[PDB]
Parts: structure tokens; sequence; C-alpha cells
RNA sequence: GUUUAGAACGUCGUGAGACAGUUCGGUCCCUAUCUGCCGUGGGCGCUGGAGAACUGAGGGGGGCUGCUCCUAGUACGAGA
């Protein structure tokens, strides 16, 4: 019953953005690259793993906050396998509670942004929710 | 179906009968002369006669559209 991964190698990251900014797409790609999934499933095809719930495969949105983990070592494997507990949160204003609950406990965040339209009405809302809890965040255009 | 002759009901009439009342049953002919049209030939013409290949003035035919997929979850839209 020893420590499998050192606690310094943990990353409690999570995704928050405006609707259709590409949160679920990034997580799907992560899982695939890290080896958790064996295929890439698109969200508008209903085949993304993070949108597990029906009315999420049908409508094409994310409603709940689903938490998974993965092991990433770097491109050229520059470090030991770090464990990332990535969390995909919905970007809609109808589910702001699903961001705040997930950003209560996240150690790090990353604010993904659409390149053609950068800062959208819900981009500012998840930014204020993140700085409420003083979360250190990155940005992925 | 309606629009003959048979019969019956309801109704009307003393009655024969009658009802845009309703019921059952009840003969639909024509070998195409002309025009028209569809085809298919004969004659003559086109200026010596003939065999072929053509040009195109003109005429006719034809012209319908669904559903998916890509563009693209792109434009628009806070979102949907
Ligand atoms: N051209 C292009 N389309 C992308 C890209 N990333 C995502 N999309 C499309 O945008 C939609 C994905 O947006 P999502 O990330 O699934 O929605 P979300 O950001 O996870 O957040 P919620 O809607 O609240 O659940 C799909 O149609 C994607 O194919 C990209 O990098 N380039
Ligand atoms: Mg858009
Ligand atoms: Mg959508
Ligand atoms: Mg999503
Ligand atoms: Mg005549
Ligand atoms: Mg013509
Ligand atoms: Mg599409």
């Amino acid at each position: 019953s020893a420590r499998t991964t050192p606690i310094a190698r943990y990353r409690n990251i999570g995704i928050s953005a405006h609707i259709d900014a590409g949160k679920t797409t990034t997580t799907e790609r992560i899982l695939f690259y890290t080896g958790v999934n064996h295929k890439i499933g698109e969200v508008h095809d209903g085949a993304a793993t993070m949108d597990w719930m029906e009315q999420e495969q049908e409508r094409g949105i994310t409603i709940t906050s689903a938490a998974t983990t993965a092991f990433w070592s770097g491109m050229a494997k520059q470090y030991e396998p770090h464990r990332i507990n990535i969390i995909d949160t919905p970007g809609h204003v109808d589910f702001t509670i699903e961001v705040e609950r997930s950003m209560r406990v996240l150690d790090g965040a990353v604010m993904v942004y659409c390149a053609v339209g950068g800062v959208q009405p819900q981009s500012e809302t998840v930014w204020r929710q993140a700085n409420k809890y003083k979360v250190p965040r990155i940005a992925f255009v």
C-alpha cells in the first residue's frame, strides 16, 4: 500500500471556457495521446468520451463535470510519468454551479480560448469564478 | 346515377294515379366518302441521263426532381 505516484507529480488540472471553445475536444485528444483511449471520437458525432451522458451525446453539449486521469511524461519523456486528474466543466451559463464546484477543489486550471473569437461572454464568467478561488491558470488558444 | 314499361314502402288522393321521397330489376347501332391525324407508297418535277455522299431553309422531340455527404458544426447567434 505504498505511494504509486509521488505527490509532487500530481496535477489537478481542469478545463473551463465559453461554449464550444474546445474543452471536450482537448480532453479527448489528451486521453488518446496519453493512451487512455484507443480511438478519437468527435463531440458533434456524439462519440466523445467526456460527454458520457445522453442529452450530451444527442444535444452535443457538456452538462456535468466529468473527472478522469491520465499519465503524461512529456514529448521526449523528459520527466517521470506525471498523473493529471483532468476535469472537463461545462461552459454554459445554465450550469455555472458545475464550474464553481469543480473550481472549489482544483489546484490548477487552464483557460482555453477560441482563436477567432477570443474572450466571449462566458470566458469572463469562468475567469471571475477562477480568480474567486485564486486558481493558477494557463491558457490554450 | 338520372329519365320508359315490373314491383314495394312512406306519403298524397274516394279513385285511376302521383312524389326531384326511398327501395329491388331493367336492349348503348353504324363496314369512314370528305376534312383532320398517324404511317407508308405511286406519278411528275427540279431542263442530257445516271450512282452515291452532303449542305441546312424549316419542323419535331427533349427540358422533372428528392434524399444524403462535403463545404461546416463554418457564417449568424450569450446560448439554444
Ligand atoms: N475547426 C476546429 N473545430 C473545433 C476545434 N475544437 C473543437 N471544435 C469543434 O467545436 C465543438 C467542440 O466544442 P466542445 O469543446 O466540445 O464544447 P466545450 O468547449 O467542451 O464546452 P460545453 O459546450 O459547455 O460542453 C465541436 O464541434 C468541435 O469539432 C478546433 O480546434 N478546430
Ligand atoms: Mg460558434
Ligand atoms: Mg451545439
Ligand atoms: Mg464541453
Ligand atoms: Mg369536307
Ligand atoms: Mg427546337
Ligand atoms: Mg458537421
